[PDB]
C-alpha cells in the first residue's frame, strides 16, 4: 500500500501500445479521486471521479494548460463504488487515451497535448487506498 498523493513516472512519456494500471480501493465516504497525466505544470488528461456533485456521481475529464482548466469532457457510467478495489486501465493510442475500469471499456479522451513523449509523471490522489500503478507494453 502506497500513499497518496502518490507520483508514477513515466520517463519517456507515453506511447501507443503503453497500458498504465492502477489498483486501488475507493475509502469509505469517498467524495473523489483523480489521475493527472502531466507534461510539466501543465495535465495532458485529468480523470476525476466525483462521487457527489450534486448527489450525482459523474467523471469529469479536462486538460489543464498554463494554469487554466479547457473544456469538460463527463462520462456518467460510474463503476466505482465507496469501499470496493478497483482497477483502472489506460491504454496511449495514437488518437485518444481509452480508460477501462474493472476490465470494462469506460470512456476515451483525445489527446489535445500532442508531446505524449514529454507527458512524464502521472499523479495519483483522493479518497482512495492506492495499492500499486505501473506500466507495460501490451
Ligand atoms: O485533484 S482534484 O480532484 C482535488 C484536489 C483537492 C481537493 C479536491 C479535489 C482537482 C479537481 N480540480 C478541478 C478540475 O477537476 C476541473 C476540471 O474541469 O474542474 C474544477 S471544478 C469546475 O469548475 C468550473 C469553474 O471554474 C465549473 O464551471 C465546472 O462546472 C466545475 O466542474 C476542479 O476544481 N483540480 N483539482
Ligand atoms: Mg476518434
Amino acid at each position: 500500500p502506497l500513499i497518496v498523493p502518490y507520483n508514477l513516472p513515466l520517463p519517456g512519456g507515453v506511447v501507443p501500445r503503453m497500458l498504465i494500471t492502477i489498483l486501488g480501493t475507493v475509502k469509505p465516504n469517498a467524495n473523489r479521486i483523480a489521475l493527472d497525466f502531466q507534461r510539466g505544470n501543465d495535465v495532458a488528461f485529468h480523470f476525476n471521479p466525483r462521487f457527489n456533485e450534486n448527489n450525482r456521481r459523474v467523471i469529469v475529464c479536462n486538460t489543464k494548460l498554463d494554469n487554466n482548466w479547457g473544456r469538460e469532457e463527463r462520462q456518467s457510467v460510474f463503476p466505482f463504488e465507496s469501499g470496493k478495489p478497483f482497477k483502472i486501465q489506460v491504454l496511449v493510442e495514437p488518437d485518444h487515451f481509452k480508460v477501462a475500469v474493472n476490465d470494462a471499456h469506460l470512456l476515451q479522451y483525445n489527446h489535445r497535448v500532442k508531446k505524449l513523449n514529454e507527458i512524464s509523471k502521472l499523479g495519483i490522489s483522493g479518497d482512495i487506498d492506492l495499492t500499486s500503478a505501473s506500466y507495460t507494453m501490451i
